[PDB]
């Protein structure tokens, strides 16, 4: 029935766990509290269990969308943060944590897709979508192409197609409306279509995955490709002249990449539940604190504004957290797992002409609004 009097917490094991010792430390130096930090394997399928039987860690630490599913099963505790410090975080990260009207868990990072683009080939990229294909033209002729990125995961073909228009599901006044579903809409349909273009004129090609795109990147065979701040690590290494910036729009309205928040959330059987407050509060959404965790292993952008300020700086995080106030914020309910499904299917099969975009997105319409 979880220990009285301490601080355990879970992280998955490639976040910078060492980091946040640093932090639980610090909190144990002032307040004579002892922080636990772990990372177990396959602990997001652990901490429903556990939790269920009024067991497991103080705070765990996960993609705010599978909070959503905790959160339903009333595992999570509601957070009663200030105004004060609500001020604190940007507003569409307190989104990502609020569950039936309740804040259940601490925003902390942020993460989405960006532009990335290859200085020596293309010291000035592209602004639009439109002016790809022209750009590749010219780029071919020197044996190069503009774009590649991963066309089999919906994640990633997303931001064009609800730049005009395309969402999953309408976040009205604190929820989303399971009943109203954009994929199957005049915006959707425009931005999937631009996509088939490319492939049908050959600006890319519908079988281009993550791995392929990344080694082209890599190897500086395209100039651009999309991807997230996770992937940062693998091209530094590479030795590319690399640069992120935000997304190019199409039809003059801005791409809307996904958005994902690492949260903190509070085990609702722990009997430290104040306690959890005051670390996460005052110990580790402050500048000193976030930076234990980012020098370890990069968070990307943050939720606190005043750090975030801070690393922005680094024009890549900037452009993340640029692109991120476009996008939309993963929704957390169980729909958007159909979602994922059926527009996983629509892309495909509208790329290789296994469907028509017309077709491939009214079924995938039609299945997510079962
Ligand atoms: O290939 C590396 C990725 O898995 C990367 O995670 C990022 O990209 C995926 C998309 O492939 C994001 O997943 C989201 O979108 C897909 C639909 O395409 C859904 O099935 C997922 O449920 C949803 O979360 C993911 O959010 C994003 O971080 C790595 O895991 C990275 O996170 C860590 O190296």
């Amino acid at each position: 029935a979880i220990e009285e009097g301490k601080l355990v917490i879970w992280i998955n094991g490639d976040k910078g766990y060492n980091g946040l010792a640093e932090v639980g430390k610090k909190f144990e130096k002032d307040t004579g509290i002892k922080v636990t930090v772990e990372h177990p394997d396959k602990l997001e399928e652990k901490f429903p269990q556990v939790a269920a039987t009024g067991d497991g860690p103080d705070i765990i630490f996960w993609a705010h969308d599978r909070f959503g599913g905790y959160a339903q099963s009333g595992l999570l505790a509601e957070i009663t943060p200030d105004k004060a410090f609500q001020d604190k975080l940007y507003p569409f990260t307190w989104d990502a944590v609020r569950y039936n009207g309740k804040l259940i868990a601490y925003p902390i990072a942020v993460e989405a897709l960006s532009l990335i683009y290859n200085k020596d080939l293309l010291p000035n990229p592209p602004k639009t979508w439109e002016e790809i294909p022209a750009l590749d033209k010219e780029l071919k002729a020197k044996g190069k192409s503009a774009l590649m990125f991963n066309l089999q995961e919906p994640y990633f073909t997303w931001p064009l197609i609800a730049a005009d228009g395309g969402y999953a599901f309408k976040y009205e006044n604190g929820k989303y409306d399971i009943k109203d579903v954009g994929v199957d809409n005049a915006g959707a349909k425009a931005g999937l279509t631009f996509l088939v273009d490319l492939i049908k004129n050959k600006h890319m090609n519908a079988d281009t995955d993550y791995s392929i795109a990344e080694a082209a990147f890599n190897k500086g065979e395209t100039a651009m490709t999309i991807n997230g701040p996770w992937a940062w690590s693998n091209i530094d290494t590479s030795k590319v002249n690399y640069g992120v910036t935000v997304l190019p729009t199409f039809k003059g309205q801005p791409s809307k990449p996904f958005v994902g928040v690492l949260s903190a959330g509070i085990n609702a059987a722990s009997p430290n539940k104040e306690l959890a407050k005051e670390f996460l509060e005052n110990y580790l959404l402050t500048d000193e604190g976030l930076e234990a965790v980012n020098k370890d292993k990069p968070l990307g952008a943050v939720a606190l504004k005043s750090y975030e300020e801070e690393l922005a700086k680094d024009p890549r995080i900037a452009a993340t957290m640029e692109n991120a106030q476009k996008g939309e914020i993963m929704p957390n309910i169980p729909q958007m797992s159909a979602f994922w499904y059926a527009v996983r299917t629509a892309v495909i099969n509208a790329a290789s002409g296994r469907q028509t975009v017309d077709e491939a997105l009214k079924d995938a319409q039609t299945r997510i609004t079962k």
